[PDB]
Protein backbone atom coordinates (compact mmCIF):
# COMPACT_ATOMS: atom_id res chain seq x y z
CA UNK A 1 0.00 0.00 0.00
CA UNK A 2 3.39 2.33 0.29
CA UNK A 3 4.41 1.02 -3.47
CA UNK A 4 0.44 1.11 -4.65
CA UNK A 5 0.54 4.98 -3.56
CA UNK A 6 4.02 5.55 -5.17
CA UNK A 7 2.51 4.14 -8.59
CA UNK A 8 -0.49 6.00 -8.70
CA UNK A 9 1.37 9.40 -7.87
CA UNK A 10 3.02 8.48 -11.22
CA UNK A 11 -0.02 7.22 -13.14
CA UNK A 12 -1.85 10.24 -11.81
CA UNK A 13 1.73 12.51 -13.60
CA UNK A 14 0.79 10.61 -16.62
CA UNK A 15 -2.97 11.34 -16.28
CA UNK A 16 -2.94 14.70 -15.58
CA UNK A 17 0.24 15.15 -18.52
CA UNK A 18 -2.04 13.96 -21.22
CA UNK A 19 -4.99 15.72 -20.35
CA UNK A 20 -3.06 19.17 -20.17
CA UNK A 21 -2.35 18.63 -24.03
CA UNK A 22 -5.10 16.46 -24.98
CA UNK A 23 -7.48 20.11 -23.83
CA UNK A 24 -4.65 22.43 -25.22
CA UNK A 25 -4.73 20.67 -28.82
CA UNK A 26 -8.41 19.98 -28.97
CA UNK A 27 -8.89 24.18 -27.54
CA UNK A 28 -8.28 24.49 -31.34
CA UNK A 29 -11.95 22.73 -32.69
CA UNK A 30 -14.11 24.90 -31.06
CA UNK A 31 -14.62 29.01 -31.41
CA UNK A 32 -12.56 31.49 -29.62
CA UNK A 33 -15.18 32.97 -27.63
CA UNK A 34 -15.67 29.35 -26.08
CA UNK A 35 -12.03 28.38 -25.56
CA UNK A 36 -11.79 30.20 -22.20
CA UNK A 37 -12.96 27.13 -19.53
CA UNK A 38 -10.75 24.91 -22.01
CA UNK A 39 -7.80 26.91 -21.50
CA UNK A 40 -8.26 27.58 -17.42
CA UNK A 41 -9.01 22.83 -17.43
CA UNK A 42 -5.63 22.19 -19.40
CA UNK A 43 -4.03 24.67 -16.87
CA UNK A 44 -5.64 22.88 -13.90
CA UNK A 45 -4.51 19.53 -15.48
CA UNK A 46 -0.87 21.25 -15.60
CA UNK A 47 -1.02 22.58 -12.14
CA UNK A 48 -1.76 18.79 -10.70
CA UNK A 49 0.60 17.21 -12.79
CA UNK A 50 3.63 19.26 -11.54
CA UNK A 51 2.34 18.51 -7.83
CA UNK A 52 1.49 14.96 -8.52
CA UNK A 53 5.35 14.55 -9.75
CA UNK A 54 6.21 16.78 -6.66
CA UNK A 55 4.39 14.53 -4.22
CA UNK A 56 5.75 11.11 -5.85
CA UNK A 57 9.03 12.38 -5.04
CA UNK A 58 8.23 13.39 -2.06
CA UNK A 59 6.79 10.20 -1.18
CA UNK A 60 9.73 8.60 -2.41
CA UNK A 61 12.22 10.45 -0.29
CA UNK A 62 10.25 9.49 2.86
CA UNK A 63 8.54 12.35 5.01
CA UNK A 64 5.73 12.70 2.59
CA UNK A 65 4.18 16.24 2.38
CA UNK A 66 0.68 16.03 3.24
CA UNK A 67 1.05 20.10 2.65
CA UNK A 68 1.61 19.35 -0.99
CA UNK A 69 -2.06 18.27 -1.87
CA UNK A 70 -3.52 21.28 0.13
CA UNK A 71 -1.03 23.59 -2.20
CA UNK A 72 -2.48 21.93 -4.94
CA UNK A 73 -6.33 21.93 -3.97
CA UNK A 74 -6.47 25.89 -3.19
CA UNK A 75 -5.13 26.46 -6.54
CA UNK A 76 -7.06 24.14 -8.92
CA UNK A 77 -10.23 23.64 -6.91
CA UNK A 78 -11.42 27.75 -6.97
CA UNK A 79 -9.82 27.13 -11.10
CA UNK A 80 -12.64 24.23 -11.92
CA UNK A 81 -15.14 26.71 -10.35
CA UNK A 82 -13.87 29.07 -12.78
CA UNK A 83 -13.45 27.26 -16.09
CA UNK A 84 -17.74 25.95 -15.34
CA UNK A 85 -18.25 29.84 -15.38
CA UNK A 86 -16.53 29.93 -18.29
CA UNK A 87 -19.05 28.25 -20.10
CA UNK A 88 -22.03 29.43 -18.44
CA UNK A 89 -21.10 32.93 -17.89
CA UNK A 90 -19.08 35.73 -20.02
CA UNK A 91 -18.87 39.81 -19.11
CA UNK A 92 -19.83 41.31 -15.92
CA UNK A 93 -21.86 38.05 -14.72
CA UNK A 94 -18.83 35.52 -15.24
CA UNK A 95 -16.18 38.43 -13.18
CA UNK A 96 -18.31 38.31 -10.24
CA UNK A 97 -18.84 34.44 -10.01
CA UNK A 98 -15.24 34.07 -10.44
CA UNK A 99 -14.61 36.37 -7.73
CA UNK A 100 -17.63 35.15 -5.50
CA UNK A 101 -17.00 31.20 -6.11
CA UNK A 102 -13.34 31.42 -6.35
CA UNK A 103 -12.87 33.30 -2.26
CA UNK A 104 -15.78 30.60 -1.77
CA UNK A 105 -13.57 27.67 -2.62
CA UNK A 106 -10.33 29.25 -1.64
CA UNK A 107 -11.96 29.44 2.03
CA UNK A 108 -13.43 25.46 1.96
CA UNK A 109 -9.77 24.25 1.25
CA UNK A 110 -8.33 26.82 3.81
CA UNK A 111 -10.67 25.43 6.38
CA UNK A 112 -9.89 22.35 5.61
CA UNK A 113 -6.16 22.40 5.82
CA UNK A 114 -6.97 24.17 8.95
CA UNK A 115 -8.46 21.32 10.41
CA UNK A 116 -6.08 18.82 8.80
CA UNK A 117 -3.28 20.20 10.35
CA UNK A 118 -5.34 19.48 13.91
CA UNK A 119 -4.91 16.14 16.03
CA UNK A 120 -7.65 14.20 14.29
CA UNK A 121 -11.12 14.64 16.37
CA UNK A 122 -10.36 17.68 18.05
CA UNK A 123 -11.88 20.91 18.35
CA UNK A 124 -9.75 22.66 15.10
CA UNK A 125 -10.54 19.41 13.32
CA UNK A 126 -14.23 19.63 13.79
CA UNK A 127 -14.07 23.47 12.81
CA UNK A 128 -12.70 22.52 9.52
CA UNK A 129 -14.95 20.29 8.71
CA UNK A 130 -18.03 22.47 9.38
CA UNK A 131 -16.74 25.50 7.69
CA UNK A 132 -15.38 23.83 4.79
CA UNK A 133 -18.53 21.71 4.79
CA UNK A 134 -20.88 24.67 4.94
CA UNK A 135 -18.85 26.91 1.86
CA UNK A 136 -19.05 22.81 -0.44
CA UNK A 137 -22.83 22.60 -0.17
CA UNK A 138 -23.05 26.47 -0.65
CA UNK A 139 -21.19 26.14 -3.74
CA UNK A 140 -22.41 22.71 -4.96
CA UNK A 141 -26.04 24.48 -4.61
CA UNK A 142 -24.69 27.93 -6.43
CA UNK A 143 -23.58 24.77 -9.41
CA UNK A 144 -26.91 22.97 -9.25
CA UNK A 145 -29.01 26.83 -9.73
CA UNK A 146 -26.46 28.21 -13.09
CA UNK A 147 -28.18 25.32 -15.05
CA UNK A 148 -31.47 27.05 -14.36
CA UNK A 149 -32.93 28.49 -18.15
CA UNK A 150 -30.47 26.14 -19.98
CA UNK A 151 -32.10 24.71 -22.89
CA UNK A 152 -31.86 21.21 -25.51
CA UNK A 153 -27.96 20.50 -25.88
CA UNK A 154 -26.57 22.82 -23.71
CA UNK A 155 -29.00 21.66 -20.38
CA UNK A 156 -27.43 17.93 -21.15
CA UNK A 157 -23.81 18.83 -21.52
CA UNK A 158 -24.36 21.21 -18.10
CA UNK A 159 -26.18 18.41 -16.59
CA UNK A 160 -23.12 16.34 -16.89
CA UNK A 161 -20.60 18.91 -15.58
CA UNK A 162 -22.93 19.17 -12.72
CA UNK A 163 -23.07 15.98 -11.94
CA UNK A 164 -19.59 14.87 -11.97
CA UNK A 165 -18.57 17.49 -9.38
CA UNK A 166 -21.56 16.62 -7.73
CA UNK A 167 -20.90 13.30 -7.10
CA UNK A 168 -17.12 13.18 -7.93
CA UNK A 169 -15.95 15.38 -5.50
CA UNK A 170 -18.10 13.85 -2.39
CA UNK A 171 -15.07 11.31 -1.75
CA UNK A 172 -13.19 14.39 -0.51
CA UNK A 173 -15.07 15.32 2.39
CA UNK A 174 -15.93 11.25 3.12
CA UNK A 175 -11.78 10.88 3.33
CA UNK A 176 -11.68 13.97 5.68
CA UNK A 177 -14.22 12.20 8.23
CA UNK A 178 -12.71 8.70 7.56
CA UNK A 179 -9.80 9.08 10.07
CA UNK A 180 -12.52 9.89 12.93
CA UNK A 181 -14.02 6.23 12.16
CA UNK A 182 -10.55 4.64 12.13
CA UNK A 183 -7.46 4.13 10.13
CA UNK A 184 -8.14 4.97 6.76
CA UNK A 185 -4.91 7.19 5.96
CA UNK A 186 -3.04 4.89 3.16
CA UNK A 187 -6.51 3.97 1.62
CA UNK A 188 -7.04 8.06 1.80
CA UNK A 189 -4.19 8.84 -0.21
CA UNK A 190 -4.76 6.29 -3.20
CA UNK A 191 -8.57 7.28 -3.27
CA UNK A 192 -7.43 11.08 -3.50
CA UNK A 193 -5.42 10.20 -6.04
CA UNK A 194 -7.79 8.70 -8.26
CA UNK A 195 -10.40 11.16 -7.71
CA UNK A 196 -8.13 13.82 -8.43
CA UNK A 197 -7.29 12.10 -12.15
CA UNK A 198 -10.83 11.46 -12.71
CA UNK A 199 -12.15 14.78 -11.53
CA UNK A 200 -9.69 16.94 -13.55
CA UNK A 201 -9.26 15.30 -16.71
CA UNK A 202 -13.10 14.26 -16.68
CA UNK A 203 -14.56 18.23 -16.05
CA UNK A 204 -11.75 19.53 -17.95
CA UNK A 205 -13.30 17.19 -21.28
CA UNK A 206 -16.78 17.77 -20.24
CA UNK A 207 -16.25 21.58 -20.27
CA UNK A 208 -14.53 21.33 -23.78
CA UNK A 209 -17.84 19.22 -24.40
CA UNK A 210 -19.89 22.36 -23.75
CA UNK A 211 -17.70 24.71 -25.81
CA UNK A 212 -18.10 22.36 -28.89
CA UNK A 213 -21.64 22.17 -28.51
CA UNK A 214 -21.79 26.29 -27.71
CA UNK A 215 -19.54 26.41 -31.02
CA UNK A 216 -22.56 25.05 -32.83
CA UNK A 217 -20.40 21.33 -32.61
Amino acid sequence: MEELTYRLFMVATVGMLAGTVFLLASSREVKPEHRRGVYISALVCGIAWYHYQKMGASWESGSYDTGLRYVDWVLTVPLMFVEVLAVTRKGAAYNEAVRNWGIAATVMIGAGYYGETSAAGSNEYWTGFVIAMATYVWLMRNLQAEGEGLKGDQAVAFENIKNLILVGWIIYPLGYIAPVVGDFDAIREVLYTIADIINKVGLGVLVLQMARVQSGE
